[PDB]
């Protein structure tokens, strides 16, 4: 009801190098699907992919395939069923 779950860069530590998005399959104001992942980042250390597992509404996206995200702050807000992930 009116609430959205936000995804934040996770993979690196709060002080080390940041990571860029390798795959983007969503846009601001766009909806996601179980097959349509939101953002995917890959680092020399490990590769992380963010799936949906459900259909949600994405309102804004700041980081792109070229931009780097930092741990400690959300990057995108999406509406999805209560997930342990964020919650």
């Amino acid at each position: 009801m009116g609430q959205v779950v936000q995804f934040k860069l996770s993979d690196i530590g709060e002080g080390i190098r940041e990571v860029t998005v390798k795959e983007w399959y969503v846009k601001e104001g766009d909806t996601v699907s179980q097959f349509d992942s939101i953002c995917e980042v890959q680092s020399d250390k490990a590769s992380v992919t963010i799936t949906s597992r459900y259909d949600g509404v994405i309102k804004k996206l700041y980081y792109n395939l070229d931009d780097i995200a930092y741990v400690g702050k959300p990057l995108v807000d999406i509406e999805t069923e209560a997930l342990k992930d964020l919650e």
